[PDB]
């Protein structure tokens, strides 16, 4: 029912099976400066892991804001890693 600038974006860890917070972020928010939210909370590494929107890469290096990338408060993002051993 809420509606605006600001939207509830839900992170999950396809790694682990954790649940993160449906975090309180702006359209306007860079993509970039929402993995470095994601460094701090859920211990995110670009490195070791990416961050995946419909089931596709974010590239870390994209400065795109998340309305480009067409995000909206009803959606999940995954963190998955780079390595796997199997």
């Amino acid at each position: 029912h809420i509606e605006g600038r600001h939207m509830d974006l839900t992170i999950s860890n396809e790694l682990t099976g954790e649940i993160y917070g449906p975090i309180e972020v702006s359209e306007d928010m860079a993509l970039t400066d929402l993995i470095a939210l994601l460094q701090a909370d859920c211990g995110f590494d670009k490195t070791k892991h990416d961050l995946y929107y419909n089931m596709d890469i974010l590239d870390s290096n994209r400065t795109q804001s998340l309305k480009e990338l067409g995000l909206k408060t009803d959606d999940l993002l995954l963190i998955r890693g780079k390595i796997s051993n199997s």
